């Protein structure tokens, strides 16, 4: 079995910013989800080999996880908040696409997504 390369977290060619919205996404959004009891499956890329999910990367073509998002935020990979918000939404969507309704992992994603939505609702205006 084989995992794909992880998503990109470093690209010197890509223009970068450190904006107050992106700071909020790290300090509030990421940190809130990261510390949650259901965070652990989402803290690194899905290891399809160890988890014995040989069809995972057949179905999921835009993988994303909070480990990757954490690296992107801490290493200032983004230009804007929308990019990062999209990464979170990709992460949740992948979970719902791959798994069955009511599965434990789906319930975990739903709990994290509820908090995500609560925090993004108060994304500060640009300074
Ligand atoms: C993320 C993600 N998206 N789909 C899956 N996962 C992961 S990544 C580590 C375990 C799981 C699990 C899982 C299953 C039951 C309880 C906790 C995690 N299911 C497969």
């Amino acid at each position: 079995s084989m995992n794909p390369p992880p998503p990109e977290t470093s690209n010197p060619n890509k223009p970068k910013r450190q904006t107050n919205q992106l700071q909020y996404l790290l300090r509030v959004v990421l940190k809130t989800l990261w510390k949650h009891q259901f965070a652990w499956p989402f803290q690194q890329p899905v290891d399809a080999v160890k988890l014995n999910l040989p069809d995972y990367y057949k179905i999921i073509k835009t993988p994303m996880d909070m480990g990757t998002i954490k690296k992107r935020l801490e290493n200032n990979y983004y230009w804007n908040a929308q990019e990062c918000i999209q990464d979170f939404n990709t992460m949740f969507t992948n979970c719902y696409i791959y798994n069955k309704p009511g599965d434990d992992i789906v319930l975990m994603a739903e709990a994290l997504e509820k908090l995500f939505l609560q925090k993004i609702n108060e994304l500060p205006t640009e300074e």
